[PDB]
Parts: structure tokens; C-alpha cells; sequence
């Protein structure tokens, strides 16, 4: 084996994130402003935009889930937090009208009560909420969830960064498959544990898994500009999950932060010391302040949109089918 | 797939660009002062200097069109303007003696009527300038054009960046295919959309559907050294047009910035903000002020002259047939 | 050959380092805290955690032997110091209670007699500390040691960084190899003398001269993180030295430095001009002070077993056996 | 093709340069102390340390020349000077005892000249000193040297790059061949002309031809360690010609300067504006100033040693067997 040892397993694949492609112009018939952009976030679930926030303490509590869904995405509250308030911050968000809200849950001994409680405040998406769904413990939540509670609720399993991983969890009865282990821009599990996958492989992956099923998958992590959004969907993702790309904005949870004379807010991984408060993973940053949510999603749909009209993709469907070129270091 | 999912044909190619490689002395009888740097920049139009300045607003007005004209290569006039203005760019130039000018025109509704003003006008060349000609519209106007103007025009049809876009064009009548989609210095197609093909893969790729119809290509955007110039022509282009190179010239519109101390002229995207005046896809910035226009030129054309020395190409033809070697990061 | 010449093997392979790889996930049911970290040092010692300190005089003497002891890992003594020195810093060891220790010997002509005293002193490992154990000296000083004090005292040989070195220390009696030659952070060879072997590649040739024979790998230099200690045992390694990673310790040997406002600790390659005090092939640098020992092992072993759980790894054994997916530059 | 168009042999190969490799380690019983450095620098002169100097005017003057030949090395006279005042140097360097020389000549009508001149003053090595040996002025100014004074001067053709280009200097009668275009570390080739080759790649091809026939290689430029001349040699040259490395010592010519509290020498290329007093393709430029050349060359042989000893190497033609590990951008 050219990289060292007698086993061509043993170094599995090269993976690719997203700075490592471009997506190819096709033929196209396509106006950015035609395009549908309509995408499923679970079986049941079709989105007007397919963007969730993510179940983070600086990114989504009821006044982001609220922004989100107007925007036509949605939030997933985080369960940082106790159970009562979690509840409440669902009935908040479904006291202004008829919006998809979603809302984390773990593994826990809390976990089953968490997620009634959630159930009981109109939730209409719970998301099992682990870093690593490959697992007997996440597998039997997201089942039990599925036969409890599946058919008034959608229950979306994760996270996952392989084939193997994303077919458990579509055994084990999920409704949507999310999908990054390591690639979140405040992620330290990387350097700490030595453990990831780059996530356009990740999610080629986990889609080769999921797609023959008929169960999207989400693209959580390592998002860091509009075009990537496009990447993740072509890839075969049908949503991204978004955490630095909407902490900065008016709707996160936090304050303004002024340093140096520039403006910020606090944006940090669930799995820092901070949020914890020990081995963490993540980091506790900042992000500029972006402004108001539904102007930051107005410019990543937009981007969104002008990838649709270069592939001549007319759906996120036909997004989905589009094709790639890798392209070197020099290349950016 | 090394690289995810079962499909080879998901990540199309490898894509390179200038930087990814050198060009290879081979056995020479040319010295570079001896060397014809004529070329074709559309069917029937052949340049002394194989040369054009982008039709942007920060590079080419009737001022830049008449100086790279006198330089043996040609401007193309932006269409950032009024129809009648655009139109007294073109007879100004034509009022300078007998210089090729060409100009741009869109796929709007207000297109066509530019075009016969144009026409009108004098202008030698015609280029149908969008971010993407595989599209009905675009193949359509250059068709009508030429159908209708062709045995007094050349009409040239842009940008495309893959080998079926390219054939479309030439299918449509093209008298020259325009290559460059994301590569340009200002361009943000690449991080807005995720949309783009690396330049060398990109004429490479063009160069294959349009060379067996007697079709050249023009390469559009990524130049930012003589040398570039050299790797382009040996991928197979024809001629090259150059934003950045020219817009730091006297010629240029705009004027002379001043900022720590050093010498500067704004060059702006054509899809910026400003220019626009909405999604975004180049932005506004500085390049150094260089002087002028014919200096500028010299020492572009040295660069190629030396080029053509070391490869032995004796004219821009042979320097078409010169191969490569592909280089590392490491290298530079 | 698409490198140059016409022989396939004068580029024998493609080099990895640590950088180059991350550990995928696998299905788990191990729980980080109860992952079993112990491993294997040398064919009879088994320590509790799988790291042992530089034979180092800015990282190894009494105190840090005893700290790496006490945490379940091993310090390797010094040898740049005289034999009664190094002796009596074995025996402050073994007066501290029942604590394994190592201790360096060279090859040159004092060296015999240095392994002697340490013998006499209690010391459980030497180690035949070179930097290219595949020469007649390495290999014979190894043999002796091994026929002479064999039954009481286990015998380390190293560096070596490829199959065929490491298969001939296994053969002249060798109970670990170490691996490393270039890797480490002080380390100038690489430069110097353009000899080296990156770790992850020198690892997997290393442990397939090694394992067959139920021989030991000690993965010396170049880790940085708490996660690279998981990919060097995945890489096949039994336990990993770190040098750069414990010299910012309370204690490692030597003095508190102040620069600019943060603390730090020296830092010296046994090859630099300080520590031979010639044609150096090590620096003398600093790295942050880290604080006590006993904290920082306890950060390392963290990731260790955040890695052991996502790759549902329950001993080193396991982890042994973990796949890779191989990264880009743009990856990190 | 997988970087485009349809002809295999457009990228024609994948260009290393040193920093993409390292020497492996291989059996050894040399002690670097021990190793025979000497290396044929022609096919009848042997030198005791394999190196030669530039001929540029920032480094190889008589001084240099002398102090070159006293370490075991050789300088390469500029020929940036009257003809008068080159074979003056020569003469300057034979009263110092019976030391080696060489000195440049081009190819144009003074040439001639020069090199009857430069033999006649007993020059004992004529360098034909050219960017681009493929060439017939070129071929036909080494084959009259060597048919006309070849008997008493060893006639030295380049600069090549590629396995034709050696070929054709051989058959003109060359007694060694230069190998390097586009490395230097002034150079601007690659940017201006978009041309060159990375030099390992470079130095295989060059000695696939020149080895069989008995030719030795000389690799010329983009030495910027001492491990760089191990590399050079060890992918077959049998010396390296040194610019930037020797630039800063006492021994060149120019004055020493200070800035910023730090002392430099002007480097510069002989394609420079300063030097050709125009398209120039090397900039002006400067290097720390490194004290005597007698200790500089010390530290680069010492390092060449290390290279010996690692490898296994008793002599350079030894050390012309070594076998590499290509690197990644994250390995250095
Ligand atoms: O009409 C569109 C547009 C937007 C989205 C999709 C789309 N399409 O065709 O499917 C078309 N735009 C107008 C102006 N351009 S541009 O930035 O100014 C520009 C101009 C010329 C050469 C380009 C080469 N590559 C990138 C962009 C370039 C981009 C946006
Ligand atoms: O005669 C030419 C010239 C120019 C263009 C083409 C050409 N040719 O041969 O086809 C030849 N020049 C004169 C001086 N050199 S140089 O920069 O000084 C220089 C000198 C020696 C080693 C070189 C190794 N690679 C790069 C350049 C080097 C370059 C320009
Ligand atoms: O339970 C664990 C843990 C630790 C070690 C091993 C393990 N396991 O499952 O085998 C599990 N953690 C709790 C929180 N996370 S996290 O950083 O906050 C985080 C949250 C969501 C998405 C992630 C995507 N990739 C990385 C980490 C992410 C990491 C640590
Ligand atoms: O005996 C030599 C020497 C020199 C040249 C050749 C040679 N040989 O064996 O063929 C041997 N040295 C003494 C000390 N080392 S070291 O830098 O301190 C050092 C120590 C331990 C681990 C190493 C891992 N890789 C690099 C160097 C390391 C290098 C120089
Ligand atoms: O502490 C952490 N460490 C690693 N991943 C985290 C952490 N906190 C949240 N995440 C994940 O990172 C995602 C956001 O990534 P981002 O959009 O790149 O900032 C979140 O949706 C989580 O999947
Ligand atoms: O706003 C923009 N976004 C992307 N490409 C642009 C824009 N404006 C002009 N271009 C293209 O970029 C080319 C100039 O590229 P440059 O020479 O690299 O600066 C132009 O000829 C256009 O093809
Ligand atoms: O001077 C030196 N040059 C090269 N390697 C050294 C030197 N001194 C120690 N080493 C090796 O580098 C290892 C530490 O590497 P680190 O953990 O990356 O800092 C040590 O265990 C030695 O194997
Ligand atoms: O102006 C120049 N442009 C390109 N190469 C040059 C120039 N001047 C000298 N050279 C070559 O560069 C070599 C020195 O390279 P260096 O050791 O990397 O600095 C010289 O021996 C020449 O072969």
C-alpha cells in the first residue's frame, strides 16, 4: 500500500469537505428567482427553504425558531436548559402562529421525559441530539420515539459521518438523518480526538444510505458560506443545519460584543467548558454581527439560488443530481 | 469512489488552474523578439497581440479601447450604461482611425436594440457577456446575431466552462466561445454560489469542442502574471482577456486612489454592489496603479515572447501544441 | 514514471503525517470513561496508560519519572549527564515506592558501562536511544543487552522509520521499537541532512515488521495533540513518547521564562547546539508552560478516550484495528 | 483525461521539487565522519566536496572562486564583465596556487572570444551558461569548444530541464550538464514566462539521459539547505551549483547592509534589471549575511554527511541509489 502496511482498508478513503469542489454550470433553463427551493427536512416535512438553526445555546432559542420558520426553515431549540423551559420556549414559539419548531433531546435519564414534555408543548420535530449516533442507546431512543410518539411527531437521529452509521439509524425507524462528526466550525473533536470526517464525503456517504430509503438527510457542520449550502444539497443533503452562520445575528441568543471597535456575539460549541458548565470539544468564539436573521437567510437563499440557475437545476431534487469538480490547493 | 458514494461520475474531473502548472521548454529555434504573437480572436479576426480588456466598467471605455487597439490587441466596451453612450464609445474609437473595437451586449429585453445601435455604430465585434451562455436565451441571441449581422460582425458568446457549454455555442454559430466561469480576481461566484471550474481544466475542456470547428477561445479571467498569458494560449485559447492586469492602467476609467502612501485605481466586479446600483457575485477593490496602457502591454507580451522561446512555438499556434508539467503546493 | 526517470521504486510511497488522517467513527458501546487505556509498553510491561516521556534533559529527569509513573504511564532518564548522575536519579525513582522507569544508553564506549550501573541501580527498560537504529552497533548493543540482562531488565531499541529497520531490531531481540526519525517538533534533520519518514506511514511499516512478531511499537515524536496519540495506536502503535507536549510542565526540568507577559518553558533537541555542548539537527526553542503533570496526562488521556468511544474501541487493542480517511489541505 | 481535454500527454508528468521528498533511511554502517564526499563535476574532474558556486556578479568573483577550490569545491566566473577582466579573475585564482576554475561564456558573437581568452588564461572548466540549452547556437558552441580546446578544458551545457534537452547536450560532446530552469530563488521564469520545472523531477529526467552515457548532473538552483544538496545528489546529480546559499558570505562580492539592526548582501539574479544594465526574469534581492564560506561550506557538507550516514551511503555515487518518501503540504 503506497501510504504504509499491507492493508489497502486501512486508510479507507480520501475524504473531501467543502473547499475541496466546485459545483459544474449545466445546461439551464433556471432564474435564480424561479427556482423552488422547497426541500424535505424529514419524510413528512417539507420546508420553504431548506436551512435549520442549530440546537445551540448561542444559536436557537424561541425568538430564532420563531424567525426561522417565518423565513419558511426552522429552529431547533437547544436542551441546554431544563426540561420545564425547553417546553415553554415550544409553546412561545407556537403562540405566534402555525410554526414548525423542533427541539434537541438526548440519551440520558432525563431524555424520555425531556421529549414527552416536548411532545406535550406541540413540538413537531424531535431531534435526538447526540455526537455520535452510531450506538445501541441512540438507536433504541430514536425507535422508541418512532413508536411512541411517530405518528403525530417526526424524530430525526444523529449525528453520523458514515454509510454504516446513517443505514443504523435508518433501521432503527428515523425520519431524517443528520449528518457531520467533527466539522463544526467551534469543533475541537478533530485536534482533541483525532476523529472526523470531511463533509461532502460524509455526506455522499450517509446519503448512498439514506436516499434508496427515502430519508433525507440533514448537513450539520462546517458551513461557512452561502455556496457551501449549495455544495451540502448537491452532495445529496436535503436540508444544512446552521450554527456560525446565524449566531451573529439579531435573533441569537446573547448580547453585542464591541472589540476593537467591531461588533460581535458569542458563539460557542455545546461541548466547551462554558456550555459544559472535563475533556471538551469545542471552543467558546465569536462571530461579527450579522443583523437581522431574515436578511442573512435572504443572501444565503439567494446563493442558494444563483447555484439552482448555474447547474439548471429547477428543484433542490434536481440540485441533488449535479456534479462536481475537485480543485487543488491554488485553486480557492 | 474514493472520494464517496458509488457514483464515479459525481466528481466529474480534477479541476486545474494557472498556478497548477508550468509550461515545458522543449527544443527551440525561436528567439522570443522573432516570435509571431498574432492570433485569432474570432473566425475571421486575427489580432497582432493576443489580447483583449474586459468589458467592465473599471477597465474598458472608449479611452482603453483605442490604446489596445494601437497596442495590436482590442477592448470590448462595457454596457453599464446608456445604449446611445455605449454607441459614442464606438464611433469615438472608429473616429481614431482604423481600429477594431468590440462591445458587450445582454440577453434583456433592451439587448437587442444595443446590439443595432452598436452595429450601427461601426462596432467590429459583438460579445453576447454573460456569467453562463448554456442557456436557450443566450444561444439564441447569438444565433439571431448572427444570422442577421454576421456577415459584417463577429459575434462572440460567453462564458462557459465545460465542453458541452462550449459545443452549444459553437452549434449556435459563435465566432469565438468566451471561457470563464468563477476564476475571475474580483469574482465571488465561487463562495456566493459554490459555482466554478478552474481555468486551465476549463480551456482544456473548451478547447475540445470548439478547436475541431475552427472556433476560438477566448480565456476570461484568473490572469495575474505574463506568464498566465503563456498557460492559457498553450492550453489551447486563442486570445486572452485581462480585468485586473489593465484596470491599475492610465487608461482605465476612474481615477488615481491614494492610500498609505501608495498609488491605487478601484476595480470592481461587474456583478458588485456598486456596479449593480440584490446578491452580490464580485466586489469592489484596488489594484496598484501601473502606468500606462503600452508598458503595461510590453511587458505582458515579453513575458509571452519569452514563453514562446523556451517552447520553441514560433507562432501562437505552435504554442497551442506545448505540454505542461502538473506542479505541487511546494512548488511555486 | 509520472514523477521523473523510469524506476517506480526511487519514490518508494507517500509519506503521511498525523495532519494527514482522522480516525473515522464506528458503531461503539464503549463509553469514554470506561474504555480500558492500558497497553502495552514492551513485550512483558504493561503500563495503565500508553505514554512514556523523552529521554530528554527539557523533559525527563527524577521528578517528571516519578509524576509519568505515578499518572500509569513511564519516563525514559536522560542520558546527557554523567553514569553516577543518571544512576541515582533511577534510584530517587524506585525510593518513591514501586515505579517503573526507563533510562537511555547510547552505543559509544561508555555506554556498556552506563547500562551496568543502571542495571545495578533497579532500572526496569533501557533504552538504546539513537537516531537510526539500523547499523551493526544499534543492533549488536541491543543483542548483548538482551543476552546478558534480559530475564530482568526490558530492552527498547530505536529510531527507526521504516519496515525493514524495524524487522532487524525485532531480530536482534528487541522487546519495543521506536519509531521516529524526522518527526519531532525541535527536530532538524529533516532539513539538515533531507532524511525523514512521516509518522503515520514510518507507524503502519514499522508495526508490520513488529506485530507478527508480537513486538511492541513506541511512536516517538511529532505528536502535537491529544488526539495524534489516538491515530499513532490506530496506526498500530502500543504506546506514544511525547517530548514537545510534557516539556511545558511543572515537572519537566528547568526554569520558568517570562516573554512578553505569558510563561513559558525551554525546550532543546538532544541534537541542538546547547545540549551537544558540530552540525546540529535539533533547536532550542520554548513551548507554554503547561502547569502540573498530572493535569496535562489527565487532558491527553481525555481524548484518548473520547477517540477509544467513537470508534467503539474498548482497549488499545481494539483501537489498534480503527480506520482512517485520509484529508486535504483544505480538511483540518 | 481527469484535468481535461482529451490528450494524456498534455500534463505530461507531475513535477517534484525537494520540499516533496525526504531521503529514507537505509541499512548503514557509515559513520557521517567517514563518508567519501567526492563527486565528479565533469567527466574527468573530481572534486573533494561536490559543489561549485554560482556564476553570478553577487556571487562567484576570484575571492570565491579561491576560497571555493581551498574548501574542495570549485567557483563558476561571471561573465557579467569584460573579457579583459573575467580572464583576469582566472588569472588571479592560478597565482593562488594550483586551484580549480571555471568560468562562463555565453553564446553570443563575443563568446568566442571570451572563451579563447578564458583558455588561454588557463581556465580549467568552461561553463556554456545559457537559460535554455535546446538549442542549436547552444549545441553548436559546447560541440566547438569541445572539439577545439576539449582536450586541455572540461566543457560544461546548460541549463536543461528535461530528458531531450540533457540528451541533446551529451550528444554535442558536453562533459557535464546543468540542470535547472525556472528554480532559482531569484527567479521569475515561472511567473513571467509561465515556465519551468521542479527540480527533482527535473534532475530524474536530465539523468535518465546523461548517466548512461557516463555524463554527470549538475543541479542548478532552489538549494535552499543542506539537505536540498543531499536530495539533489541522491536523485542522481553529482553536484550542486549553488547561488543564495553562498550569497551572504564574506567571500562574495558586495557590501555588507544593514537594515532593521540586521545585516544582508544584495542577491540578485543575472536576468535583473540592475544586472542587464527589457523583460527581466530575476529580481534584486537580499540574503543574511552568513560569515566566511569556509564555515558555510562546513555546515552544508556536515549536513550532506548526516544525509550519508542516514542512508547508508559510503560515497556519493552510493548515496545516488538512496530512495525518497514523497511528502504532503501538512508533512515538512
Ligand atoms: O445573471 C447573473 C446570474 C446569477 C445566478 C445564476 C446565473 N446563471 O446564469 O445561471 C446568472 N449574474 C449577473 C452578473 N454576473 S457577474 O458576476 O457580473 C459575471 C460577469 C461576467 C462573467 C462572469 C463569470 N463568472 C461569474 C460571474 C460573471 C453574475 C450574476
Ligand atoms: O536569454 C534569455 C531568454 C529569454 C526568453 C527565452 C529564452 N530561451 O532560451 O528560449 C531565453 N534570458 C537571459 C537570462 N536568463 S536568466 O534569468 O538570467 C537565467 C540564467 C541562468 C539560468 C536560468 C534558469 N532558468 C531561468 C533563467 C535563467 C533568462 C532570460
Ligand atoms: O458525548 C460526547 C462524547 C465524547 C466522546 C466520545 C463520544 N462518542 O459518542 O463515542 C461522545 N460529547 C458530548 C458533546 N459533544 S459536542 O462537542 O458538543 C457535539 C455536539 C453535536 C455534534 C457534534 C459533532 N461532532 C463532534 C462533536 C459534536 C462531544 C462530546
Ligand atoms: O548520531 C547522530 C547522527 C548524525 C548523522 C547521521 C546518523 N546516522 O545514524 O546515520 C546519526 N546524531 C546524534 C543525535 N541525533 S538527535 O537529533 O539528537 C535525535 C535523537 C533521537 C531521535 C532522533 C530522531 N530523528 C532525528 C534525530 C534524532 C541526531 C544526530
Ligand atoms: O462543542 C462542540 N464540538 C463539536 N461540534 C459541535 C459543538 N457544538 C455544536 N456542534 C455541532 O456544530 C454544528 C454547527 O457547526 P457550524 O455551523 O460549522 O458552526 C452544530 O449544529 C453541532 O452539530
Ligand atoms: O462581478 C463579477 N463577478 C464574477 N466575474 C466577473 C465580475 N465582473 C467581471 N467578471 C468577469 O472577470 C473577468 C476579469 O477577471 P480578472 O482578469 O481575473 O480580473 C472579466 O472579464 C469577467 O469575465
Ligand atoms: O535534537 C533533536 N533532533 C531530532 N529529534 C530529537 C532531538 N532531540 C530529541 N529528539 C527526538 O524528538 C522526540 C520528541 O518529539 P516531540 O514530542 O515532537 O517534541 C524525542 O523523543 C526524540 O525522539
Ligand atoms: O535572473 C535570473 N533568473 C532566473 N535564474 C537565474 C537568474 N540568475 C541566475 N539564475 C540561475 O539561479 C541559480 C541560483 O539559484 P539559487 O541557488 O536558488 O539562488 C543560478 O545558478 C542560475 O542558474
Amino acid at each position: 500500500v503506497p501510504t504504509g502496511g499491507d492493508d489497502p482498508t486501512k486508510i479507507a478513503m480520501l475524504g473531501l469537505t467543502f473547499d475541496d469542489v466546485l459545483l459544474l454550470p449545466a445546461a439551464s433553463d433556471v432564474l435564480p428567482a424561479n427556482a423552488d427551493t422547497s426541500s424535505q427536512l424529514t419524510k413528512k416535512i417539507r420546508l420553504k427553504v431548506p436551512l435549520v438553526s442549530s440546537a445551540m445555546d448561542t444559536v436557537t432559542e424561541a425568538r430564532m425558531a420563531i424567525a426561522m420558520a417565518r423565513a419558511g426553515g426552522m429552529g431547533v431549540l437547544h436542551r441546554n436548559l431544563p426540561v420545564a423551559e425547553q417546553a415553554a420556549q415550544v409553546e412561545t414559539v407556537k403562540r405566534s402562529g402555525g410554526l414548525l419548531v423542533g427541539a434537541a433531546v438526548g440519551v440520558g435519564d432525563d431524555a424520555w421525559e425531556r421529549a414527552m414534555a416536548l411532545r406535550d408543548a406541540g413540538v413537531d420535530v424531535l431531534v435526538v441530539d447526540t455526537a455520535h449516533a452510531h450506538n445501541r442507546k441512540v438507536l433504541d431512543m430514536v425507535h422508541r420515539l418512532k413508536t411512541t410518539v411517530g405518528d403525530e411527531i417526526e424524530v430525526v437521529g444523529g449525528n453520523v459521518a458514515t454509510r454504516a452509521a446513517a443505514a443504523a439509524l435508518v433501521e432503527a425507524g428515523a425520519d431524517a438523518v443528520k449528518v457531520g462528526v467533527g466539522p463544526g466550525s467551534i469543533c475541537t473533536t478533530r485536534v482533541v480526538a483525532g476523529v472526523g470526517a470531511p463533509q461532502i464525503t460524509a455526506i455522499l456517504e450517509a446519503v448512498a444510505a439514506c436516499a434508496p430509503h427515502g430519508v433525507p438527510v440533514i448537513a450539520d457542520g462546517g458551513l461557512q458560506y452561502s455556496g457551501d449550502i449549495a455544495k451540502a444539497l448537491a452532495a445529496g443533503a436535503s436540508t444544512a443545519m446552521l450554527g456560525s452562520l446565524l449566531a451573529g445575528t439579531a435573533e441569537s441568543p446573547g448580547e453585542l460584543i464591541l472589540v476593537n471597535g467591531k461588533q460581535f456575539k458569542s458563539y460557542r460549541g455545546m461541548g466547551s467548558l462554558g456550555a459544559m458548565q472535563l475533556v471538551p470539544e469545542g471552543i467558546e468564539g465569536r462571530v461579527p454581527f450579522r443583523g437581522p436573521l431574515s436578511t442573512v437567510i435572504h443572501q444565503l437563499v439567494g446563493g442558494l439560488r444563483a447555484a439552482m440557475g448555474y447547474t439548471g437545476s429547477a428543484t433542490i431534487e434536481e440540485l441533488q443530481q449535479a456534479q462536481f469538480v475537485q480543485i487543488t490547493a491554488a485553486g480557492l
